[PDB]
């Protein structure tokens, strides 16, 4: 059993940018993932996938990303440059490790893996990201639809569609993205709650990021979507059938398959027990965004706007990385 | 959509096993496996782990497995058995692919995966094994113990125990030699159902196939450090340990639950062909199941086979599940 000051759980781009901080910081600490290699859940996004924001505006903090091959990053690229991160501030990422439960032990926390190995931490820093509670919606007669179903999470390439008619449910740059592509081998048919707002064609991801002061990117592959006139969007069906959807009017269509682009929800089932995730399946933090309430030893960090604004994107994070370390380096004194 | 005679699901002993005897027919097939690496659930077994039995009594149809640098396999060796079987009869296994669904497709049956993936198959066959459903039992007050649990799926090295005290329930071979091993660095106690029956000094894990726990090394020297006495169940938990039936109190830092598994069925789920017991109705061969004719399972155990989830034993049934279907598919 290590006694830390600090464990950080995931060790994704947020868990590193906590890092970087860390090692500044005179502290010891630790940093657990879960994964069989470096990049957090870039290794389970989709082959085509690349950032909408330049490289300068996809860094964490101190070494920036390298300049991409083309005018945005690739998956892969990202994956290296936070595998090259690691190395570069030789940070002291444990991998794999699945942290199954942090708990009180008197006055410090209790991180206790699957496996039975243990950490003794002064302060825990969350850091563990979306992607592993996918969400998909409940609409009725969901239960019946015959056809296939999968959320974007497992979404990897447009081949399995090849012929079929596909219905792509949510409005992000994820459902744009990914309809993009399918629509390349597919009748589609784009299920969004509101009418889906693009950008500019001459600007990108960084916009987002400006909006640093309190909505879909036009991407080379969503322009060319645009031009394919694909890109019309439909409002929420209704009923499900068997065989496909209906509206409110009657009108009917069939699908092949669905593919749920709604979203995800942070994944803190490593903190029930400490009864902080909320029904919304958030938690209740200060003022600042990152520090919890219920329970002044646990930081949060990267997982959307509840948490920060911006927070859940590679160039935001280092802002509430930076204020979420200086805030425990505090509280350790 | 790839249209196979037969579908494999698990690229285990047991689906490289049907898959041997399925290349000797003239079908059209695949293997589809979830895992990183060939292996199995070997891949998940604990680093120290040991077969039972010598190679020789170990091995899957066909090629066996070489003879081992000691006298039991250790778990690379059978890894390195399993991924060399694969080149050698060049199995057409897909990996990785996780199965969500099989359903009916008409006659035939439709076998989707997480990302979208799928294939018509006129017959399958589950061979996807029970490490993906480990089981423990329900104990009153177990909400509430504060200590470490695990379940023997995911026991790995001795160290995070050093020094505790730790309760080891469950009497088969698996918690005699995670018992073992455990004893060599913190205070055991084995909770067993029954009082656990051992073969003798001088056979090994053969025996329970010419039809009951094995005397390997590690065990030897464990009744020999006298820590092999088992304990009956408690009756309820305590935050900080266990109570029993008379009142008696033991407190524990650590719990590994070395109390089986069930069959990982959860693609038949939809079928209908899973059981309230976790298992499916099967016909009197033991392996092909009632309610719905194309699907075939092997390797989830005895009621699937008598010593099917074995290395050497899987292979009577593979053969008899592979002529079974060959004939279905005339
Ligand atoms: C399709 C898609 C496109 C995106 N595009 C962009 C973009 O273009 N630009 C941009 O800035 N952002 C983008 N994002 C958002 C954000 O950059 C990513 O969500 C990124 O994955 C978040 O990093 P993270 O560390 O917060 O989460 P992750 O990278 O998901 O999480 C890090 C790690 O924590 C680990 N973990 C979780 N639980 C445990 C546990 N119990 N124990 C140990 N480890 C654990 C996870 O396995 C994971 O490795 C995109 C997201 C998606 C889904
Ligand atoms: C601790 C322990 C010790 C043992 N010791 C011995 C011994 O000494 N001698 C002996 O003969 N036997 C032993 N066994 C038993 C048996 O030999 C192993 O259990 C073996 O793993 C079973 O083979 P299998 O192929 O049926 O299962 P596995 O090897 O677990 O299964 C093969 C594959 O099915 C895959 N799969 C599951 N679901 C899906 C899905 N939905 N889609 C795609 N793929 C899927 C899994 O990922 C897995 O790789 C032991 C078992 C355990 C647990």
């Amino acid at each position: 059993m290590d006694s830390v000051d600090v464990v950080v759980i995931g060790g994704g781009q947020s868990g590193l940018s906590a890092g970087y901080f860390l090692r500044r910081s005179g502290l010891s600490y630790v940093i657990l993932d879960a994964e069989a290699s470096p990049g957090g859940a870039w290794q389970h996004a989709w082959h085509s996938l690349h950032l909408f924001s330049p490289a300068g505006w996809s860094s964490i903090p101190g070494w920036p990303m390298p300049a991409s091959q083309g005018p945005y990053p690739a998956r892969a690229e990202v994956l290296a440059y936070l595998a090259q991160y690691e190395q570069k501030y030789a940070l002291p990422v444990l991998r794999p490790i699945r942290v199954q439960r942090v708990s009180h032990f008197g006055e410090r926390l209790r991180v206790v893996a699957r496996d039975g190995r243990q950490w003794l931490a002064r302060a825990v820093i969350s850091a563990t990201g979306t992607w592993g509670e996918a969400y998909t919606p409940e609409y009725q007669g969901l239960e019946s639809f015959a056809g296939i179903q999968l959320h974007s999470a497992h979404y990897s390439t447009p081949a399995p569609f090849a012929g079929m008619r596909v219905a792509i449910i949510g409005g992000g740059n994820s459902g744009a993205q990914i309809l993009a592509e399918v629509s390349t081998v597919a009748e589609t048919t784009w299920i969004t709650r509101t009418e889906p707002a693009f950008l500019a064609d001459d600007v990108d991801g960084r916009v987002l990021f400006e909006r640093a002061t309190e909505d879909i990117v036009m991407v080379p592959p969503v322009l060319d979507a645009r031009a394919r006139g694909v890109l019309a969007a439909v409002p929420p069906p209704a009923r499900f059938s068997p065989t496909g959807m209906q509206w409110a009017d009657g009108t009917e269509r069939a699908f092949d398959a669905v593919i749920w682009c709604t979203g995800f929800r942070p994944a803190l089932s490593h903190l029930k027990g400490l009864d902080l995730v909320t029904p919304q399946g958030q938690v209740e933090v200060d003022g600042s965004g990152l520090r919890a309430l219920a329970v002044p030893s646990v930081w949060l960090l990267g997982y959307g706007d509840w948490n920060g604004m911006a927070s859940a994107t590679l160039i935001g994070v280092t802002r509430y990385a930076r204020e979420a370390v200086r805030q425990v380096t505090a509280y350790c004194a």
